[PDB]
């Protein structure tokens, strides 16, 4: 499964990764499940030791194009897991109070603290997306700001983070169908905006965007991971196999009179 | 039903509630599973509508003696539902940051916004709690918060917030059971708190601080419920039960704001 | 003196204070400056103690019509006081992460530690003020809001915090020149906008709400006191001689071997 | 006056500066206070226009032995700033709730706002100097940390922030006499614990840990300054110039009208 690991050699190709890939499974929907359930079963165990123990920290970043499966991955994931140890911190349009300090400043505010499990749907890669995209800063700015994420995420690993980032990697046909479908479901017509469709005139902008990001960051101390993402049961399945894969090599244990 | 939820009449007496009583479930643990499965697949629809909607805020107060199943209550209760639209915030021994401001500055903090729903394991409550029993302050000044605690949670249900405070209540025998085990079990022992035996030598003293804090505070805009939680089956039911019945009060809507190139 | 201090009688009017009045003070400006320089070296002194100390809590509320001094007062009345001591919590326009949350939140926030003296430069009272004027939120609910404030400073107070509440009373030709003023210097014009106008235009309005404002929240436990404040000189004699008394009545005392 | 920074090069030496040096002031204590007046009207004026621009952030970190001058700095230099503009943050003893987090996560939080002057009465650095000194991490963890201070505050100042980095330099018999004074002034004895003597016992350490500390961390970007503060009027006089000198670079000005 490490062939969805971005090496840190700077030499990463979006290109090399299908959306619609599922190589990794050998089976389709219904086996998947079966093996998303003991997964699931595993990091509800493994979420106790991590707690329990309250020396490590977890950080799972997720990132992907509007529609592209953040929600629907917390959901299912981290269905089961105790409420007390898993946190979610959500990052939009920054504030006045945000945009006065540095753009590092309110996502290290939301950092897991130790025993916790933090996953940061969307995160300050936004500052290197949305901002690069858009040129809300000038290019002189955003260029350095990976140099910036690099050193911030090694100080993060160095102090004892356990960082996983998730690239959900879906197809520009595939979010087509999933923004229709948002437009003809009444439950889910609130998740769209008509910003979203601008965003979607600037595909191949947010494509480079997140290559040069991905190529820029991937790092030994905090890699990232492309997730094909057009079909939920494969990207679900994915990335409860490397998250609890990454949990089972940190090698957590539990720590070490009658009452009247 | 609810017959559970403290009438603001300042005549609320602990007796009168047995941490055994099953009676408002017909049946026993297997019938009551099922139930609370049903309840639950409707509290993740719930959940889902009140973050979607995005306009009230959900406050879930939990309190109760050592071992009166306040963790126990949050991972059946919440099981599948979100977590990006609840939290838990746990109040533990205050810090000299917090002591130096006012008792409910940190408390304050952690309230839920708008479309999050929060559960508060333990909470400002403690401040008439283990402060009054261990007279942690004279009474002179914990004596004034209750009135401080009723007008915190007016302005917060006048604002948007829809309060729910659950008083897990379990017998004296029950409590000395659940230590005596979480005492045993290796993989539940770094849990037990030599404290734990100091607090239940104050039993008596924690159940009259519950008893004035309920009568004190429960209201109509942010009711008491006592839960008998002797029988963890009939705890966890019971509290998703009252739980789904505010949500589904609230009449929460989707909201409502073409072909795609 | 007490002729300041708004009674909590509920009968409180606006028409009883003169913006002109520098009754209190047996002089002009010359003498009052010198008598100014006496107690802000006393208030030095007294947040020294404080700070020292390190057991009370000191919050001062400054409110008044747009240029009706709030930045002048805390310049002069805290010159030379020590910047570890003293701290300005500056409430403007609320972002979207402080809408999502009551409006106390952000404002409770900010309330001093102990050893602390906290300046509010406006404060929850703009949600029973601007919010009232430009009805930002129906009469239901901001009516609702005066109990609120009462009932948070009673808990405040009850808890250690000393408040003293100031509304810097300008007159409405004092505020015409004083904006003029503004709009002429190109030092101050940065601190004219548009809605400044709109603010005028509403004069009457915000006279108004502050006159319920005060009456519905000045209390025993948390005064209002009403400052003339067309004269400069006056208003900086006036608050620093409120303040330093208030401190002085908090009877502080100090905390209480050969090194090689 | 540019005797006192500490040139990006690793080969800092704590022993090239004397705590009772003055020369860069051609006077005694008298002049300089005149001198200290005229940079301190300058400052207040600079303050206004940081203020007012609303662009500019800036970062005075100030870092002592004990009794060294930390607050008397603050309270001179600064006297008459308005305090809209200006904030203290002083770090002490990390809480349960700091521990939980990386040791950047309590400091990241104070940085000043646009338009801000923010002063470090301690900071970050003490991660790399009572935690070196007593050991409270391996060196395998606090080693790392002079990389992850380069590079937070190359980010800082990449992002606006104007980062200023003062070391008030004492000797060892001036700590001796201002520690004895501070224990028979009965209006000082509260700045006095215990710890300060455990504290004076470590002086060695303790400057073997701030050489390697601004000897890592004296970058083009955020520089350290050496300030000779055996006298403080000396001392007060260096910093307010070494700051006004800074802000006056920033060419700041007034916002244009709408
Ligand atoms: N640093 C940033 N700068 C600008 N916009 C940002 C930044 N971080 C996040 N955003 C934007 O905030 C928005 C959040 O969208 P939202 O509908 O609330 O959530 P999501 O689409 O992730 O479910 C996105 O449009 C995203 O581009
Ligand atoms: N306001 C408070 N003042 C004093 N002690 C407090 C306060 N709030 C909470 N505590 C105490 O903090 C402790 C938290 O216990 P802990 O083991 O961390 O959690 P829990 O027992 O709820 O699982 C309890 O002993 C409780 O009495
Ligand atoms: N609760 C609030 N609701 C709406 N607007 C607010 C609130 N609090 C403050 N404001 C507004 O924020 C603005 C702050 O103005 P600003 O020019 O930044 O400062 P000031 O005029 O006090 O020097 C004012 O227009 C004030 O009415
Ligand atoms: N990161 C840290 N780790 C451990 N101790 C720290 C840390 N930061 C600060 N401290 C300690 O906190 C204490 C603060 O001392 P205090 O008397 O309150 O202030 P000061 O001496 O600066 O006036 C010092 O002993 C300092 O070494
Ligand atoms: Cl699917
Ligand atoms: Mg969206
Ligand atoms: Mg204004
Ligand atoms: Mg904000
Ligand atoms: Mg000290």
């Amino acid at each position: 499964m490490k062939k969805y690991r971005v090496q840190p050699d700077g030499r990463f190709e979006l290109k090399r990764f299908d959306p619609d890939d599922t190589s990794a499974f050998e089976g389709g929907k219904q086996a998947a499940l079966e093996a998303l359930a003991v997964l699931n079963r595993r990091l509800e165990k493994l979420q106790e030791l991590l707690y329990a123990e309250g020396q490590h920290k977890v950080l799972v970043v997720l990132q992907a194009m509007d529609a592209g499966g953040k929600d629907g991955t917390i959901r299912v994931v981290f269905d089961g897991v105790n409420p007390s140890g898993v946190r979610v911190a959500s990052f939009g349009v920054p504030t006045e109070q945000e945009l006065a300090r540095d753009y590092l400043w309110r996502v290290h505010q939301q950092v897991p603290r130790k025993g916790e499990l933090v996953i940061f749907n969307r995160s300050h890669y936004e500052d290197v997306l949305v901002v690069r995209v858009k040129n809300l800063v000038p290019q002189q700015v955003w260029q350095k700001r990976y140099r910036h994420i690099r050193e911030f995420e090694r100080m993060l690993a160095d102090e004892g983070t356990t960082i996983l980032k998730f690239f959900l990697h879906i197809s520009k046909d595939e979010q087509r169908q999933r923004l229709q479908e948002r437009l003809d479901n009444p439950e889910k017509r609130w998740k769209f905006r008509m910003g979203d469709l601008e965003d979607r005139r600037l595909w191949d902008r947010y494509q480079e965007a997140y290559e040069a990001a991905i190529r820029e960051t991937s790092t030994e101390y905090a890699p990232w991971y492309v997730i094909p993402a057009n079909k939920n049961w494969y990207r679900n399945w994915l990335v409860s196999h490397i998250l609890v894969e990454t949990l089972e090599g940190l090698a957590m244990q539990y720590p070490q009179i009658v009452i009247e």
